[PDB]
């Protein structure tokens, strides 16, 4: 390993020697891919005829020398394609010189396209340059392709297509919301007060000002803001931040769209949520009848929608109707299975946000089908608005899909006065030491004073939307660079 | 003052409640205010009565104009104004006395018929009249706009303006990109080593892995990572983060577009950058002849290109070539124009970083037309490919329009021990005090020695591009939410 690179590190300093070791002036003038597409029926004498000039550059991934010819394996941005060199078209010093370069270089070469007696479609070189050393050895394990994507990205081609597929849905979300006539904006990543999520903050630190400042954990205040200040329909597409475990299912970045449409409430929510994730599918596999890790997954189905208390029952069938209705029944089954109700978080807990805690150990991750599940505790909604006709419960839905979270949504708190009580509520549990409790937001407040029309909310999960996509089994593997322990 | 008119305001809403839903979320507006005005412009009060069109339409009263008999009010939706004309013979008694009690600011809703009025406005004879959301803070001071947003964009139509224009040209920048093939990319907003810029880092801190954390100063050495990875073309457009002061010209996060080309160098770039730049304003103002601030400012003409110490010349013609060239000469004329070159910054400063320094200070606020100042001293450019015939520069570029950097770019230096090299010299400055000065990024060459092709990077300014586009005087004029200032 080391004497490989040393080695490498040699020939490094005999090419500056002799030359300029990192050449910037060669301009390919094909892709491989397109090669291969283009000429996939052509044959031998097809391609003499045609005679067919390339220039390619990229990374060589296997080389074959055998006396007088020797073959490689070049590999570029869209695929690959071979090599054929002999020294009677390339000349004998590039011939000597190509023989003592290594698998991993950034080579280039023009030449005439062909195809071999092997069948496979390949340059006569006939110029053959070394544009970058390679001093580290390409590998032939686990998180290495997240500590090293790049790596991973020259050595999995699957890898590449996946992040291909992620830029294409993410486009094509764009234009989803866009036809919708929803303004794309960009709000703050740094908060004076961090709110609009249940979660614990990053902390950062303005100098200048002396002031404490705090990464988003989501930009839902601020997107509301904006619907007081007229502009009926916006979303954003962007990085939250959240300060927490770290696990193959967490990373302390990742991108959520959220979008808010005024005179809308959270029926047309879950209705729109539904289309939009059905058309996402449609649009990256050409279907939403799909599978997710070898099982059936059909996104062409109506979404079911489901109480609390209905998922419950539907996946968890023992538990009777009296006694998910039992306070006391309620409490001694979560402290069974593992959850301390004493906690803070649960200082205002009533029967609903029992059963929601219930519903979260026994029901949740059986969600495979599209589920919404609906009509939440109050005490757990602090930004969404509350029923007309049923005290406590807030017209407020969840997405599962395969067991996850993939959406949240509700109809939109615009009471000023209400809020600035459930923000109080919310103080209390802070307070008590319920770390993902809110902060009381006056500048908030205020903005709700002018006047806010009634509105629907909803923030998707873009990456679990992803993994759907590209049936990748862990965030992780849908983004670039995830953050790792050392 | 302001006061007793939110009491009594609070007030009304309190009677409200008792007589039913005060924030009500079932009206649904089937129409446009803009729309209506476009498609019956031409209409006339008998085409509009026998067409007899029915619609409802939501939004902020922003005017009142009661009589005996009647009453008019302007209601300004997402799109525009049009009146409502209020009878209690149409809409009842009940309701035209409540509506007597209502304020500027409250959001209302109406149904009714189109019709014109005498007086040639648009107007819907409301037979339903509801109040939707009380205002209890009243409508209207050069920092409110700031600080209250949501205030300036209900009262201020170019605010409006200026917002619609900033996403639809963030828009355009995405197709172009996407038109001359760039994947648009995601990588983190958290670093363990901040780098890819000069720059003073916020800190942060992961809890779960004890892990000082940075927010990014700029995306560059992982977007690199992704070329040695093998994708040939990224872009990513997203924030960065710089814990310096807060100024009308300053604000500690900012969003950049950076973009790699592989196989492209410096010249490619100021083309690419050149052709962007113009094709964004025929996009955002239909021309690229346009008008910054009252004065004439021509994209339409060819960038002009030029040497440091070219633009000194040109700006200021009484220094001579011999001049430029002197060590003593550049620092007692630095010392002179109040220039400390004796700053830690300038620990590794040759005659170039000085020459620069001189630039500065004299010529670069005076580049109002589009040029590029071309070849930059190494010791300045850590990351940038150094040239091959002239030792000692780099091949790099900054663009200014308006005496204001748009756009930076270079031909990367894909070489590891270059790079390296350079690292160290940074780090000297650091450990001499320099706090912009960069760290050693380990992983970073450790990705170079597994071999980068050549390749071309730019970072673009988007919020001093939109600035350009929107005749906006200050980049707080192009931010929704700016960050405070005392
Ligand atoms: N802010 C929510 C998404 C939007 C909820 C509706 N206002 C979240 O972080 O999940
Ligand atoms: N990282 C640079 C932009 C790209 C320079 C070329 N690699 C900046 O923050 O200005």
């Amino acid at each position: 390993e080391n004497q490989i690179v040393a080695e490498r590190r040699d020939k490094l300093r005999a090419l500056r020697d002799q030359g300029i070791a990192y050449p910037n002036d060669f301009q390919p003038t094909h892709h491989a891919a397109d090669l291969q597409t283009a000429y996939a029926d052509a044959d031998k004498e097809a391609l003499e005829a045609k005679s067919l000039e390339v220039a390619i550059a990229g990374r060589m991934m296997l080389k074959r020398v055998m006396g007088k010819a020797s073959f490689a394996t070049v590999q570029d941005g869209s695929g690959q394609i071979q090599f054929f060199v002999t020294p009677a078209d390339v000349g004998a010093e590039t011939y000597d010189a190509f023989k003592k370069w290594d698998l991993g270089d950034i080579v280039a070469a023009r030449g005439v396209l062909f195809r071999t007696n092997k069948g496979e479609l390949s340059v006569k070189c006939t110029q053959l340059r070394l544009l970058a050393k390679a001093l580290r050895p390409l590998p032939d394990d686990q998180e290495t392709r997240y500590r090293q994507r790049y790596v991973d990205l020259i050595v999995t081609p699957e890898t590449r297509t996946t992040f291909r597929a992620r830029t294409k849905a993410i486009a094509s979300i764009r234009k989803f919301m866009g036809d919708a006539d929803f303004m794309e904006v960009e709000t703050p990543m740094l908060h004076p007060i961090p709110g609009g999520a249940a979660a614990k903050p990053f902390v950062t630190h303005h100098n200048a000002l002396d002031m404490e400042m705090f990464l988003r954990i989501a930009p839902e205040l601020y997107l509301k803001r904006l619907i007081v200040g007229g502009f009926e329909r916006v979303f954003e597409i962007n990085r939250n931040f959240r300060n927490e475990g770290v696990s193959p299912r967490h990373n302390p970045e990742f991108t959520m769209m959220e979008f808010y449409a005024a005179y809308t409430d959270y029926r047309w929510l879950m209705d729109f949520t539904e289309r939009l994730i059905r058309q996402a599918a449609v649009d990256a596999l050409g279907t939403a009848t799909i599978q997710y890790q070898g099982r059936e997954l059909d996104l062409a189905q109506p979404f079911h929608r489901l109480t609390i208390t209905q998922a419950i029952q539907k996946y968890a069938p023992s538990y009777t109707d009296g006694q998910l209705s039992d306070d006391a029944f309620l409490r001694s089954e979560l402290k069974r299975l593992g959850v301390d109700v004493t906690q803070p978080a649960f200082l205002n807990a009533g029967i609903g946000a029992l059963q929601l805690a219930l519903f979260e150990e026994t029901a949740e991750a059986q969600l495979w089908e599209p589920t919404f599940i609906i009509d939440y505790p109050i005490e757990v909604s602090p930004l969404a608005r509350e029923s007309d006709t049923v005290a406590g419960i807030t017209e407020r839905f969840e997405l599962f899909i395969t067991g996850r979270e993939i959406a949240n949504g509700f109809s939109e708190l615009n009471d000023p006065e209400d809020q600035a009580a459930r923000f109080k509520k919310q103080v209390e549990q802070k307070d008590a030491g319920d770390e993902e409790a809110m902060f009381f937001d006056a500048d908030y407040i205020r903005a709700l004073e002018y006047g806010m029309p009634p509105t629907g909310g909803c923030g998707i999960g873009i990456d679990r939307l992803v993994m759907l996509l590209t049936d990748s089994p862990t965030i992780r593997d849908v983004l670039l660079f995830p953050h790792l322990r050392r």
